[PDB]
């Protein structure tokens, strides 16, 4: 039901202080290796006037290399999938919330995605462009409530040097019940590779990895 | 501009946890009391799995009293209108993201509205729909960035006693420029005065006065 | 138990950024009109580096004027007295943990203090001493656990204009058994009357009333 | 200045819901290896009613493995040393302040600690020890204002099972002037490896390792 290699089919309706917009997205990737790389084209409310970088996160831990000593709740999910639901915090008061609903299809995972950010200061790096990149993170992976959530505290470079905070919390539901995993990590590192200049086109990658800590 | 008697018109669209839904509302209310009630009807994704509480406070601080003495925002900002942005974040994580984007046509406001709350725990008050009603609050409004913000930090009363606590953020942006005004606070309190077993229909009031704060 | 006319004696102990200090206090007020005055003296880690507001909410709930149907905790739960825990939560990320343990002696209350504030930027209002004073603020009381909390979020305005923004969480506890009372509100204002130049001497003075929100 | 092998010799003061107590350490550590031990000892305030894994992580990332290619900010400090200060913010409310001044003498780190929590409800996993052991966990350090800040979202598990957030916010202050590093990571592991029955004596341990993240 997954294999070595996969394609990726999504759409992204939202809005960003309130001002809507759409996005769709084909792409690929290695679940086994955990990667995988994706061109996205802005469909409607371009130019966009906010970052892109808020985006690229919401843009699935099925992309993960899970080794075998740590159960993979994403892997087992399927081919039925699973939904997640995510808050990004920003250290500004910029708040994102994000869903995804992701089903299979043949070879092709297919995303419903809502993206919804609000209080984004006119005057903050989010509105003005001046975000770089998001900095490699490590996620932390817990269960509660028979579903699993992700927490991580990581960042944006700034154009000036300097980096921008936001705290992820993210619930993931499988849509059948699967083994549940213990407390784990998943390392990940999600590279904008190319774009053009108004970010009507992004080519985007990430590279994503569990493991449990040092010993 | 703004007359003692004004309507509303209004459209929801949302989602709580992925699921979509959306309703529509018509109301009336008296500004300069501070003073507004409507009737509220589902009209997608019924019947609601959450508690109709969470949508409340998004169902327009221009239905406030404001003293003379206290500028004001919101009266000053029609005809043309004005938007807002709100995050309300639940303390057991679940959080609500809303915009509304004001505009006056003859006499009727009309809303266009989006709200999408994520994160609700399926064993939490919202979820279950163990809410009662909202407390009275009291808001805190300050200028930043030339806009207007408004906090504050409320509750939910529970079906068994005790309380569910919320942090409002909101932004209020009116169209065009006006009078910016000092550090104030307005009082709320919103109420559901009927609404039937599934919360299909509602009828919702809320009054709401501004202050300064002590003295008197 | 509590007398219209009640004095204050106090000593706080504490540390910002990991600069320690102390401050000892003298005052007197009127429980039932919810106000109250004191001069404080700094006697140790002079002169403080850091904006002497960060301590003055710190610086006794009984001092605020109740209504008669508003159940009074902290009237209540003398001569044994009480005890209450605060964070106080900037919004650029400086944290003051405080404690106070109040006694009666007399007619006097005793307070025994704790004050701890960590991560205030070099480069912040706090730091660099550009804070005016608090704003008025509105309190919201609530029960949980059998113990009274305490939830404001309130700002201090600085000197280039603007407002730097707290959150405040309270925990009050009664060494008694008393009656508990229901959600309510505490209205306050208060103010630095004068000071000398680096805050050696400071007159603080507080004004504090209860209330049930709208309406009045 | 910085030798294999280093001696730890520290003593905290602080308190907990308002009740001080004070633990002596003694212990050491290879920093080139990122490992440490140490031996505690409550001195006041036994026996402690409070979960003690709140202080672990209180109880100096000079104990690190830095790989080559990352500067290390912590051993280029000394001989004169650095401090830090954190906040612990629990997912209940519960909050702990603590500060660390970190001396040298001869081949022995000296600390002198202040901790400081506030809010711990009495039925959560703190203050009913209900905590079993930190989990291992992944800092996030970044520069910021000229000095060195610490960010981690961790948990600790509980006996009934589940976990039990802190996010953890240290900004790392060196007496002198160093190199500053880029954003980069240590991994952490903090263990109980023994203690007798109230937790008067407890045998901490505690693995570090900075990297720059995936790949390796």
């Amino acid at each position: 039901v997954i294999k070595p290699d996969m394609k990726i089919k999504l759409r992204m309706e939202g809005a960003v202080n309130g001002h809507p917009f759409a996005i769709e997205g084909v792409g690929l990737g290695k679940p086994f290796e955990g990667k995988q790389s994706m061109d996205l084209k802005v469909k409607e409310g371009g130019p966009l006037p906010f970052a892109y970088d808020i985006l690229t996160t919401v843009f699935n831990r099925v992309f993960a290399k899970y080794p075998e000593n740590i159960v993979d709740y994403f892997k087992q999910s399927f081919p039925e999938g699973y939904s997640w639901e995510r808050s990004m915090n920003y250290e500004d008061g910029g708040i994102c919330n994000a869903t995804n609903d992701i089903t299979l299809d043949g070879d092709c995972y297919i995303y419903e995605i809502r993206f919804d950010g609000v209080n984004f200061p006119a005057n903050g790096p989010v509105m003005q462009k001046r975000t770089v990149k998001w900095e490699p993170s490590t996620e932390k992976l817990y269960v509660r409530d028979g579903v699993l959530k992700g927490d991580v505290n990581t960042a944006l470079s700034l154009e000036g040097g300097g980096h921008y905070r936001c705290d992820f919390k993210t619930t993931y539901k499988a849509k059948k019940v699967v083994q549940l995993p213990d407390y784990h990590f998943v390392d990940h590192h999600i590279e904008i590779k190319s774009h053009d200049k108004d970010y009507s086109n992004v080519n985007l990658h990430e590279h994503a990895e569990a493991h449990s800590g040092l010993p």
